[PDB]
């Protein structure tokens, strides 16, 4: 049998394909290979390219993916047009997956989504705990876009709760003007820096910390990103910083070991940047969730045997016929992939429950020494070590 | 249109320029204001906004206009008057998590002079207000800026 | 008291050391210290004399 699933993406308008493309059609050729989930009825799938943060033309191109017809779309990074192409979904009943986070509305009442990034909750309770865990008394965020002070509520918040005392700045809109922002940080002897940016912002940022001499021994940062295991750390080692961040990608397993080198081959035909401070040949986690979800997908389907895709039309407000039972089904799969167990929550899409493994930079390079659980806290085997019994 | 929907606000949007008007109206949502505003700048059309929403920085619309005032000046109207009181430990509730844009300024402003923020979320019921004033009262905080 | 190119090189492998702060202070006994670079180093606050 066909299944067909939608892909919209924000193209480069240059040469080589952009993130996620490559993991999704990679993913996709290798579910059809090894034969073990849906072993009588193939994946096609369907791929549009939109302009950079427009929701019109995505709106478009998913009423244009619907009249063709799919099982699933999966939706696009920016967070306007997944709203739209959300809304057009839980119009029609078609399931949509969503693999950026995105600003949560409260009063929306869709049920027709799921979405694999860890929810910034408990993202945010987790960089609590660790700096519970750090007996910090003041701490300095530093936050690049305004949406970032939504994913920073708890952080936020945990001053009325603590004795915690918190200063925020802003990074601004030029990526090499952080020299004034780092000269205001040293200059009021602030050590204790949690960073909300990409990657690769936290390259250049990183780059102009070693540049302003905020660099020793004597500093310390926080990275909420989940890259900081596909930074260069190589001329920050010996300088005894102490970096600490969190890694989602299980890179201790055998299997997750294989699937980045098989994808390390077509990461490779992309070129990589020099003055980046990225090493190249690193699975982007973005493109390890895409690979997730449509894994996710996949066992979700392998339990329905009636996969009847049928044309839709934006024109009318008809439902389709079989969705609810496909929403119980992802929205009730327990799938274990590149980012650990995969479990979606009850009564919204996002997913709570996960495994992080703290990381930080020693001598030797970056190394993990925790683990952290919504449930069970965090563990830090470290600390763990002085077992008096 | 109904609560909160951005594909019906879209399809309202269609029927309303397939008739033809000078200009567009906006609703008073977040995201199918987005979406409206989206397809007024791809067809043209000016699109007028009452409602202040949340506007992404990558954004390059050209064909809309706000009129409600910008939260930054208003922030700024508010460190202005926090300054002129002379205040050292202020408390910030906040209803919806869109508020914490519109007091960008405020939160950022402990960098600046000198300052303490208490900053406190209502709940998800209207009629909850008795323990975040308890709370408010056990923390003997005397200038709520709501 | 180096040349001018160990010179070069200790100074990166102090940048690369976290030696290279407000903290400390420099004095090099060689003559080329204006064919150095210091475009790496001057924002550090370093005293180089
Ligand atoms: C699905 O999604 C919903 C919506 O988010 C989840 O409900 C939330 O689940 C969270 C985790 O289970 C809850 O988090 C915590 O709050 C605990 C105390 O809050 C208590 O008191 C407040 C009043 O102040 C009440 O309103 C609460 O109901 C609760 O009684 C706190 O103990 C928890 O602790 C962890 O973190 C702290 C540090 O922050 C550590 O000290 C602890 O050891 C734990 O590590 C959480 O902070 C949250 O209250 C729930 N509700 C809401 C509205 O967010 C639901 O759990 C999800 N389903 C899953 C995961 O299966
Ligand atoms: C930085 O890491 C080293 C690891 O040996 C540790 O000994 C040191 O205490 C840490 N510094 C801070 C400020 O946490
Ligand atoms: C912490 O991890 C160790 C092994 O890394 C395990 O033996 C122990 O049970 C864990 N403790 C908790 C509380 O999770
Ligand atoms: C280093 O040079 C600076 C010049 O900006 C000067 O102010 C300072 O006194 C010098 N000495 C030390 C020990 O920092």
């Amino acid at each position: 049998h066909v299944l067909r699933f939608g892909g919209i993406f924000e193209y480069v308008e240059s040469g080589p394909m952009g993130a996620e493309e490559l993991a999704f059609r990679f993913a996709v050729n290798t579910i059809n290979r090894n034969r073990t989930l849906l072993p009588n009825t193939t994946l096609t799938y369907d791929t549009q390219k939109i302009n950079l943060y427009d929701s019109f033309e995505a709106s478009k191109k998913a009423c244009d993916q619907l009249s063709l017809g799919v099982a699933a779309i999966f939706g696009p990074s920016h967070s306007s047009s997944a709203n739209a192409v959300q809304s057009i979904c839980n119009a029609l009943g078609v399931p949509h997956i969503q693999t950026r986070w995105k600003h949560q509305v409260s009063d929306n009442k869709d049920s027709f989504y799921v979405s694999l990034y860890p929810d910034f909750s408990s993202l945010s309770r987790a960089i609590l705990d660790l700096v519970q865990f750090f007996k910090w008394k003041t701490v300095t965020v530093v936050y690049d876009d305004s949406t970032g002070l939504i994913r920073l509520q708890e952080l936020i918040k945990a001053p009325s709760r603590y004795n915690l005392r918190l200063k925020i700045r802003q990074l601004p809109a030029d990526t090499k003007d952080a020299k004034p922002l780092l000269k205001e940080m040293k200059r009021g002897k602030e050590f204790h820096v949690i960073f909300d940016c990409s990657h690769e912002m936290a390259a250049g940022i990183l780059k102009q910390a070693l540049a302003m001499g905020m660099m020793t021994e004597y500093y310390h940062y926080i990275f909420t990103t989940l890259d900081l295991f596909a930074l260069d750390v190589e001329p920050y080692r010996y300088s005894g910083v102490n970096m600490t961040g969190f890694r989602i990608l299980n890179t201790e397993n055998t299997q997750v070991s294989s699937i980045i080198e098989k994808w390390s081959m077509e990461r490779l035909q992309a070129p990589p940047k020099p003055d980046s401070g990225l090493l190249d040949g690193f699975m982007t986690t973005d493109a390890a969730l895409m690979y997730d979800a449509v894994h996710v997908v996949s066992v979700a389907v392998q339990q329905f045997p009636q996969m009847t895709v049928s044309s839709l039309q934006c024109n009318r407000h008809k439902p389709w016929r079989f969705g609810t039972r496909f929403m119980s089904l992802i929205k009730e799969a327990h799938w274990e992939g590149l980012t650990g167990r995969i479990t979606f929550n009850k009564t919204n899409g996002l997913r709570t429950d996960f495994d992080l493994d703290v990381i930080s930079l020693k001598e030797e390079g970056l190394e993990k020494i925790g683990t952290w659980d919504p449930a069970s806290g965090l563990n830090m085997t470290e600390s763990q070590k002085g077992k008096p019994a």
